[PDB]
């Protein structure tokens, strides 16, 4: 019921450790969010689960860099440990490879192979179960976090060229890629549902497959489109 139309893109298995990179060019407008992260479906849910989730997100306002975050603790009672990375060039005026790698004993955030974040124990050894590797695009009703929300800037766009998975195992084997020529069904899930905080419907309506790239896309409600031209990775 809400007015703006957002998207998700996540992997339909969930995984217990790995290394995930993806190749993309982030969107980005005061309000909004585009991101890259590994999440336990369900830790929404307030029955006394714990909630485990590693974040990688873009807030809009600061197109320059990221905010890294493990979330655990519980629904409703979260830990937290936001901290930010310099991006250059800026994360929505280039395409970067985004990584994520965890274990039983760290997490580790890498823009192009580099380190910009590595924490080991407390949250990370409650990082337990399995989590499945998620992208989304979408603007915060929290104008202190990113921005008041700036509608004139709509369509926005996230893109994605490729993705990688590893297995924990350096530590990690490579399980398998996707170039993105195509939406593989079999892999992947389009989100359709939203949350509180969010301003935007997240649907399946704005995940597109547009030569060889996964594109997510931020619009006003009623008029989820995108017919421009892919940007050039090279
Ligand atoms: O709100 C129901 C919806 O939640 C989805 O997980 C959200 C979660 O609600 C939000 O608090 C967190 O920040 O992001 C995750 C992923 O977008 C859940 O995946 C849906 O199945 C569920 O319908
Ligand atoms: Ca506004
Ligand atoms: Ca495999
Ligand atoms: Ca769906
Ligand atoms: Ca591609």
């Amino acid at each position: 019921m809400k007015d703006f139309s957002g998207a998700e893109l996540y992997t339909l298995e969930e995984y217990q450790y790995g290394k995930f990179e993806a190749r993309m060019k982030m969107a980005a407008a005061s309000g909004t969010v585009s991101s890259m992260f590994l999440y336990q479906n369900g830790s929404e849910i307030a029955d006394g689960r714990p909630w485990v989730e590693v974040d990688i997100e873009v807030l809009g306002k600061s197109p320059g860099s990221f905010q890294s975050n493990i979330i655990t603790g519980k629904a409703g009672a979260q830990k937290t440990s936001e901290k930010h990375h310099a991006v250059s060039p800026a994360a929505d005026q280039a395409f970067h490879t985004y990584g994520l790698e965890w274990t039983p004993n760290y997490v580790r955030w890498t823009v192009d192979g580099q380190e910009v974040r590595k924490t080991e124990g407390g949250q990370v050894s409650n990082l337990t179960g399995t989590q499945g590797l998620r992208f989304n695009l979408w603007s915060s009703e929290s104008a202190a976090w990113v921005g008041q929300f700036d509608e004139s800037k709509l369509p926005l766009f996230q893109f994605i060229n490729w993705v990688k998975v590893y297995k924990y195992t350096s530590d990690f084997t490579l399980d398998w890629t996707d170039n993105f020529d195509t939406f593989d069904g079999s892999r992947w899930g389009k989100g359709d549902y939203t949350f509180d905080g969010n301003r935007v419907d997240l649907t399946d309506k704005n995940i597109y497959s547009r030569d060889g790239m996964l594109i997510l896309a931020l619009t006003r409600k009623g008029q989820e489109s995108f017919n421009g031209q892919v940007p050039r990775d090279d």
